[PDB]
């Protein structure tokens, strides 16, 4: 992945409620291929399901999303995966919840 991107500034603090990696898509309710938005922590499905996270990006402009499949972070603007220390806390919380 990229070691940095200009949208890391939009990554917001993790809710003290934590993350639920089994949370369904906020629109369609699918349990498959969900992502969590690292700005507002809404959960929506991936491109290969119903594309609700891509829709959320288009309607919010929020840049960076974390996969509940493999804990990768995608930036929609840079069209790349990104990893940086600003993402370690959220990845690690997600990992602890998942495994
Ligand atoms: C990994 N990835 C993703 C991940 C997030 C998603 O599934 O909503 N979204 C894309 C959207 C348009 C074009 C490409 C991608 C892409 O390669
Ligand atoms: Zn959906
Ligand atoms: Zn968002
Ligand atoms: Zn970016």
């Amino acid at each position: 992945p990229l070691p940095w991107c200009p949208h890391l500034v939009a990554v917001c603090p993790i809710p003290a409620a934590g993350l639920d990696v089994t949370q369904p898509c906020g629109d369609c309710g699918t349990i498959q291929e969900n992502w969590v938005c690292l700005s507002c922590y809404q959960v929506y499905c991936g491109r290969y399901i119903n594309g609700h996270m891509l829709q959320h990006h288009g309607n919010s402009g929020h840049p960076l999303v974390l996969s509940y499949i493999d804990l990768s972070a995608w930036c929609y603007y840079c069209q790349a995966y990104v990893h940086h220390q600003a993402l370690l806390d959220v990845k690690n919380i997600a990992h602890q919840n998942k495994f």
